This record gives structure tokens, sequence and C-alpha cells, in this order.
């Protein structure tokens, strides 16, 4: 029988998404800082990749307390990364080779340089009730001894309350001092985050990234007598009343209240979608919470609808290197059982706040991992390196800039709690900072390993993490990986097997040792496989070669050894 | 395409397996109290319901402060319960109908007025180190001021060490004061066990259910610079020192050496086995644990066997009735995904340590949990009182004897802790205690609703709880059931299916609608049904009754609705 015809998928349903963190991409004018210039001059690498959509990390004017988290003002450009002619010129050539650009969205909080602050601060008209503002928590038993309106505890270490001099009040923030959280029970601050949208649309941007949605509410101290109700104390005896793990969110993250804020962007994204017409402008939101929570980012039971999708942090947060064959297959299985009917599956290896994925997991396991990624149904998520295998570069403690390890850490400990080994330069070739910049002065160290581990060394050699990843999102483009079913299943503590298959389309299996030992398992047990099939992609140390012959049931797998199979239709 | 063969599994791989609380189950001599006459008078009743296979809680020699957990003589019946004659005309009878027989192992602890600890306590030789005796802690802030050797924690409350006035030293005891560990690093202890084990096998017992297994063996001081070292502490505020909840087990409970000693009785049960041929004799083992070391008691990666299977808890531990469909799959895929590869699964929905079945989950989900039970691959366990939907009984205070609640609770706390509700006397039907007992005074209150909720009621009445379990136990005789594939996916948040499918055989649908609202579904999502499909079995709710034929693709389930279908062979 002749291929069955399958429907065209919107773009955002199947897209490989990379994230791109700016800073440490391309650096084209010699600061050792990345910028729009060097974007724009790497924008044929992600047509290379086979990449269908780039997400940047913020590139807003911002003090740059937390590398572009803590934004001064939300409409124009960081003066380090460019100008607003340098983001339309990156829109328009991206646009050019039929690339989408989401932008980093961050609601939840201000810079305390930015007007609304400064402004809010003033008591100014519109302004006053912008952010979280307190007064004292009443201490009848020994005024003069002034308390803050509650325990809660800051992400970066420290209360989450900070005083004002100027206004006499505390003002809430969940993130560094700096940051200062928008009251999201503010008409006037919910009608910003649309006209910040509407404004970054209106240039062209193809959606966002939806930053930190857990922390956007928090308790009504109407709710509690007219004051903020303490987090419950978690007993944990490791941390004192300034460390985070200290209290339990329970006043402070995870509110319901901040779903309907959610709906109410796609309900606005959604119009503008339909006034516009070209490609569907997305969001994807991020958020580390529990399944039930993570799940009703997509939507609820009532019918309301959220982001195109939640990220699935699964492969960061419940898998590493003490994971066995039947952990990888029980955690895929998480976000495929909870997802609701309809939702889009999406994977995701690394990001900018976490270890690099060869790291948290083997070097021996970089192409079985990026397998997973563009083989599973739904949307693959890339964090920049991942497509070469980078690993955390060394930081020392004089070289850490992240303001998480800042605060929370010392010479001691800071490592426990620095971002920065996964923001090190991205390894385009073996020149000098490894062709990130034409100075050696570059803002976070280059990884020692830059002269083995880089983009051209991987274009040149025959075998390669990147040939890998190029023939992989080549394949997606196959009808059985955009429409076919799933099945996945352990054959081992070991091994585990994937396979996507279609009727009258070619049949697609993974076979993942992701183990520290040699496997050997019956391919009878694969559903659909039918011998002899042919070798798509293996592990770059793989004895089988792409075009290799699979001709017995009995097949043994080195320790991270992965292949994927092309066997005839069912 | 004429019916494959398959080839008949040994029994204990797909057996129905039946507890009997003895005290609880038939009482012949109307003293209210449950007794091996009353259990042979009832053997057609294991029959009539399609159970392959029962297993007795304790029925030997014993004081009954933990209602025969608690073992003064390991060799001989229990007064209360009949005669060593009545035992062995239990067997015979029991045999002769083609049941299996299981007895409880009891190796953890013997009573304290066993000959074991009368003649250890008076270090008698060859019994002086039968149980783990210590000296008290050294003092030396304080000298000689009398400390227990570690702040180890009884499962019952209070400390796991127990004064020896005469010894003048402590003993071990993980359950009750009365119940004393023995040492199973003591190579006389594990000859003993062998000894037990060996007297009942040779009266034909057809195997063995362990108790309390992760607690076997606990750290040697030869390890800890010769004193018993200390649990860590939880933090848990709501837990005193006296309290479970206390500590965390780590020296106390899930040791790698227990394993050992379970690989060693199947060993001896394999040699057995093969000396005296005849029907397979088992051991079932009893453990709540997590996933890992669950899976330790079927046997280790250097090829160590265990117990033919370890309990499965799941739907005791992580379900409820605040589970939803999505809730469902993903535990159920749990042991199938952790269990190693040859693994025989079982499924248990109760026991008399637990709330029963349809008081955990609701009253209208009895007949869809009972199709879990018997449609999932491998064994199927059912607690007394589950073949017709037996709800908690109310016990009062001043009816209480669960040795857990009279040590742990209170007059307002009891209800926390006892097991006394789902050890309620069986309904056998309308007459006096619900012909349990010809007495009206039974050693704890029949339930309210035996009038609503017996055996013979649900004999005669057209629909019922016990007709749906013979209609399963009957289908597990089908290919299907004992050699199919199996398929699980949720369709809702309400509703999931479970397909039994296997190429020339008829094909089983399970479709549950596990929420308190109506549900709606598309049938042409479940994969191996084609329509139309022939309803078998229907919860007794349901407006389809068995005969009824599925023509739509559409499908409405009322709350708690469950149907399995029968569908034409793939
Ligand atoms: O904006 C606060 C926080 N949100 C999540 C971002 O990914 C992280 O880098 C940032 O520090
Ligand atoms: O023997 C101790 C303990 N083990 C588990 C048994 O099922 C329970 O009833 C008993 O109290
Ligand atoms: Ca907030
Ligand atoms: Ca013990
Ligand atoms: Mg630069
Ligand atoms: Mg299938
Ligand atoms: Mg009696």
């Amino acid at each position: 029988p002749p291929p069955t015809e399958v429907i065209q998928l919107d773009w955002w349903k199947n897209c490989v998404l990379y994230q791109i963190y700016p800073r440490s991409f391309k650096d084209s004018d010699g600061d050792g800082i990345g910028d729009l210039k060097g974007i724009i001059s790497e924008l044929k690498h992600f047509v290379d990749a086979g990449v269908d959509a780039i997400w940047m990390s913020p590139i807003f004017e911002s003090p740059m307390v937390d590398f572009g988290y803590d934004i001064s003002n939300f409409y124009d450009i960081h003066y380090e990364y460019g100008t607003m002619e340098d983001f339309e010129e990156l829109l328009d050539k991206a646009h050019e080779l039929g690339l989408k650009v989401l932008l980093d969205f961050v609601p939840n909080h201000a810079s305390n340089e930015s007007e609304y602050f400064i402004k809010s601060e003033a008591r100014e008209p519109g302004y006053e009730n912008f952010f979280i503002w307190a007064d004292p928590l009443p201490n009848p038993e020994n005024p003069g001894v002034r308390l803050p309106p509650s325990n809660w505890v800051s992400q970066f270490g420290g209360s989450a309350w900070e005083w004002s001099e100027k206004r006499q009040q505390y003002y809430l923030h969940q993130f560094a001092i700096q940051q200062v959280d928008f009251d999201f029970r503010n008409p006037a601050v919910k009608q910003e985050m649309f006209n910040i949208m509407k404004f970054w649309l209106d240039k062209g941007a193809d959606g966002f990234r939806l930053d930190a949605l857990p922390y956007l509410i928090e308790a009504d101290p109407a709710d509690h007598e007219g004051r903020y109700p303490d987090d419950p104390l978690s007993g944990l005896t490791q941390f004192e009343s300034h460390q985070l793990g200290y209290t339990i969110p329970l006043y402070t993250k995870d509110l319901i209240e901040l779903y309907d804020v959610v709906y109410e962007w796609r309900e606005f994204l959604d119009e503008y979608n339909k006034n516009h017409g070209g490609d569907t402008r997305v969001v994807f939101s991020e958020g580390y919470a529990n399944v039930s929570m993570t799940m009703l980012y997509y939507g609820n039971e009532d019918g309301a609808i959220g982001a195109h999708f939640p990220f699935n942090f699964d492969f960061i947060t419940d898998l590493s290197s003490k994971s066995n064959a039947r952990d990888f297959v029980y955690i895929i299985l998480r976000w495929l059982t909870y997802m609701p009917y309809g939702g889009i599956p999406n994977w995701v290896f690394g990001n900018h706040d976490n270890n690099r994925m060869p790291t948290r997991f083997r070097h021996d396991m970089v192409d079985g991992l990026n397998i997973i990624n563009m083989l599973l149904p739904g949307v693959a998520v890339t964090y920049q390196g991942e497509e070469i295998g980078m690993r955390d570069g060394y930081v020392s403690w004089e070289d850490t800039v992240d303001i998480e390890a800042c605060n929370r850490g010392d010479p001691d400990t800071y490592h426990l709690y620095s971002r920065d080994p996964a923001r090190t330069p991205y390894h385009w070739d073996n020149s000098t900072s490894a062709g990130f910049s034409t100075s050696t002065n570059t803002w976070l160290p280059v990884a020692e390993d830059y002269q083995e581990i880089n983009l051209a060394k991987q274009k040149e050699t025959a075998r390669s993490h990147f040939k890998n990843y190029q023939a992989l999102t080549k394949l997606r483009k196959q009808a059985t990986l955009s429409h076919g079913e799933y099945d996945i299943r352990a054959l081992s503590d070991r091994t585990f097997y994937l396979v996507r298959s279609l009727p009258t389309h070619d049949t697609y299996v993974l076979l993942f040792n992701v183990s520290e030992r040699r496997d050997t398992v019956d391919l009878g047990r694969v559903p659909h496989l039918t011998l002899p099939a042919t070798v798509y992609v293996s592990s770059i140390h793989s004895a089988r070669l792409a075009g290799h012959e699979i001709t017995s049931s009995q097949l043994s797998l080195e320790a991270g050894e992965a292949l994927v199979l092309k066997a005839q239709p069912i």
C-alpha cells in the first residue's frame, strides 16, 4: 500500500526549539561578551543544525544583577548586546531563513532601577500600588525593633522583604533584592504585561518564554486578618531562617490565581493571532512544580486554555547518571501519562540554570540523550552546546558572577549554588576563546576542553555529536516522527527501547544502554521491529556505523551505546 | 485462523490468592471466634468464587497480643482455632477440592511466652544469643544512669528496647514488647527457620506468606564502635521521641543482609520441590518498602533468586478515592516498569492491616477495582470480604483490641491507628452476626451494614459484586488473560482503558470511570478494539447488562462505572 498522507502540523507542535544564552553564544566586537551581531552572523548554524525556532534568554535593558532577569526597561535592548536596530535585523534575517524567534518575557519582577519602581517607591499616582508594599509586622512585645511582614525566604537567599528608607515600607522580592515583585491583583500591572507583549509581537517576535510563573501571586493579607501569613517551616535542620529551604512556599508559590493570569495571556495571544494572521505566535511557560500544578499551565477541566506548553523539566529534576533503564522509562511515561488530551509534549535536557546534559549524565551518553529528545513525540528543546556535547566549564570563586552563588555561597560552598558552569562560552572552533571571541578576556572563562569539544572539529570528522544531531533533526521530517504512535519499555535494568510506528510508514527504534556495563538483549521483544533493519544513527563509539544491517535477534550494546534502527512499515 | 495453543503456566504464576483472616471468617462453635472447623465448612466458597489458593493469617499457638503474629509455639495450632487434627482435615479437604493452602510464617520475632525466649532470658546454653540482647549504653555524663542501647522506635510506639530485670540487658522488639526479634546472624536461628518450614511442608502446606521481612536484620554493633547506632531523626515536629515517625529506619529496616536470608530460603524451597515433586511450593514475601528495596525480593543482578514474588501494595499505599484515571495508569505502570524480566506481577487491594478496598476508594468503585485485579497480568490477591464489597466496620474505643491502637492511641485518637475495622466478621447472610456465628457476642462487632452487604443476598439477586467476581475469575481461564499482552492509558482525567490482546484470541477491554462525574470517551482511541463489542461484565449500577452490544464509538460512563468488553481477535 502507498504511504498514507498526513495533515501538516502548526510549526510549534513539532519544532526543534534551541535556547540561546546571548552573553555566551557569539561575541562580534571583541569585548568578551556575546551580542546580537554575533547571533546574526551565526543564524546559518540553526538552519545547518535543523533547528526550527530560537528562544533567547533576556536581552532587554538590565543592570545585569541577574544577567538580564532584572529588567529596567521592558521596551529596549541591553546596550552590551546591541541596539533596537540590531534586534530588528536579527528578526528580519532569522525570518528570511525560515526561523521563529521567541523572547524571554519576565513578568514576575522588574529591576529596582526601572521607572516602575522609582515612581512606585515615590508613591507617584498610578505606580504607588504597582509592587507589593507592606508595613512592618506589629511588635507589641518590643517596639523599636522592626519585624518583616512574614518569614518569607528569597530564592537567592535571605528575607524576601526589603526595607525602603524612602517609602518607610517593605517591598517583596522572591528573587534578588534588585528584583521587585509586581502586584498581579493590580489591573494596571496586568494591562502593562499586555502592552509589553503587544510591543514585541508588533516588532515581529513569534512568541515568548514566560519566566518564573509559579511565583506570580502570593496570599492576599485581606484573607489573613490584614497580615502576610508566615509560610510553614520545613523542619530540615540543615537550613537556618535566612536560607532557602527553611520554609514550604504554601502562601508564596503555585497559587490557583496565577493560572487565571496565564489563561488571560493566552486569550490575548489568540485574539492577536486572529487579528494579524501569519505564523501562530506562542507562549511556552517556565515553572518547576509538581505534576498537577505543572499540567494546569496547559489549561483546566473547565475548558480554560493556557500556555502552548509548560516546559517538561523531568530529565533535569528526576533523571541523572544514577538512573537505570527502568527509571528512564518510568520518568518518560510521567509527562505522556499526565499531559491533557490534545496537549503537545516537550522534552528539556538542559538550560542556563542547571548543569550541562553530559555532566548531569555521562560523556558516553550524549548521543542516546539527543536521540530521546528528537525521537519522542512532540517538541525537542536544545540548550546551547548540547548539539556538540559541551561539558560544565570550571569557574573559580574569583570568576563567579552568578548572584545566586554570591548571595547563598562563599569560596568553600559557591559551586553548590552557581549556575555559571553551564553559562561558559560556546565552542565554535579551536581558535582563541574557542572562536566565541577575538579576545582572551571572556565574561566567564572558556571551558578547558574546547580543543577537544568544538563545532568545527565535529563538522570535519566522519562521526560526531553534531553529525548525529543533524541526522536526528532531519529524521523529524518523516511522518513516523511527526504523526507516529510510541511504545516504550525497559528490556533490562540497563537497556530500553522507544518505537515510533505508523501504518504504511517506516518504523524507527531507539535502543539505549544507559548503564556503565555491557548488556545483551533479545530484539524479538521489541514491538514492530522486523529484521533485518538498518542503523540510521549510532553513538560516536558504537561498533555499528550508519548503513550497517542488524540481522541477528541477539544484540550486545556497550555502556552508553545507542542506535536508531530503520525497519519496514507495519 | 484457528486459535493458537498456549503452554499452561505453573499454578502460582496466575492464581487467584485469597487471604483468610481465620478469627473473622467462620465461627463453628458459638464462641464468637472464627476457627479451623469454620474454614473447613466453607472451603466450597473458594471453588464457587474461582479462588485457586488460600493464605491463612497465623493459626499457631499465640498469647494473641497481636492476634497470632506473637507466636509461642511454631509447631502447633492455637487452641481457640482448633487442633493439629483440624489443620490436617483442612489441608485434606482443601486439596480434594483442588485448592492450594499457604501458611503465614513469622520469622522476625517470637512471643515472650515462647520456650525460645524463656530459655534465652535465662541464658540456657544454645539459646543465650537467640534474640538481640544488648547492655545499656555507657553514660560517661552520669555513670550507671541506665540508657537504652539506641533511640530505635517500635512499629507499635515506644522504644524498640525493653529492659529484662532477670538478664540485666535490653532485648529488641520492632513490634510489641511481647514480640522479641530473633538474631538472624546466629546460625542456630537460621537453622530453626528451616526446621519450622520443613515441619509444615511435610504436613503438605503448598508454601508460606513471609511476615515483616524489611525488619529481619539491624546494624551490627561491631560496625559502629561496639554500640547500636542511633537511627537518624526525621525532624517532623508532630512526633516526640516515643512516637513512630521520630526516626528514619536507616539501621533497622531494608538492610542488604536480609535479602541473603530470603535467597537461602528460596534455595531450600527449590531443593524441597525438586526432592518431593508434586505441585510447586512457593513463598510470597510481605514488605512495605520503596521500589528498589521491593524488587530485590525477586532476586538481584548476581542471579540470586528470592520470593516467587513480593506483594505489590501500590493500590493500598499510592491510590485512593483522591486518585484520578491518570494516577491509576501511572501507579499500575510502576510494578510493570520496575519488575525484573521473567518476574510474575501481583496486585493487592487489601489486607488485615489496612482499611477495606470500598472504604479507601468509594462504594460505587468496587466492581472496577475487582476488574483491575483480575484483568492485569499475573496474580490477583483478594482479601476476605472484597468479593462482596465489605466496608470497614465501626469499632468503638471500648470494643478495640488491636495492640497498635491500644499502644499508640487513646479514646480520641485510636481511629488513626486501629486495624480492627478491616477485621470485623465476614458477612455470610442476614442471620444473627451475619452468619459468622450463632452467638451475638463476636470478638469484634459485626459491621452495621450486614443486612445490605452479605454473600447470600449477592448469590440470589440478579446483579451483584460476587456474581461479577465469579465472572472475572472464570475469564482468567482465557489464553488472552494468561498469555496476552497489555496496553494501558488514560483517555481523560476520569476514564482509563486496559486492553489484554493476543493474536487469534478474543480481545478484552476494561473501561473505568474512576471519577465522581459522567465522562464521554471516543472508543476509536482504544487500541485493538473493533465494534461491535459485547459487555462481558458491568458495575452493578451500570445501565448496561452482560450481553449488551456496544456499537457506537462514543461511550458515556457514569461515576465509578466499569465495563469489560469482549471484542474480536487481532
Ligand atoms: O528571573 C528569576 C529566575 N527565573 C528563571 C530563570 O531561568 C533564571 O535564570 C532567573 O534567575
Ligand atoms: O508481625 C508483625 C506485623 N507484620 C505484618 C502483619 O501483616 C501484621 O498484622 C503484624 O502485626
Ligand atoms: Ca510575584
Ligand atoms: Ca529483626
Ligand atoms: Mg560583544
Ligand atoms: Mg501496541
Ligand atoms: Mg469458634
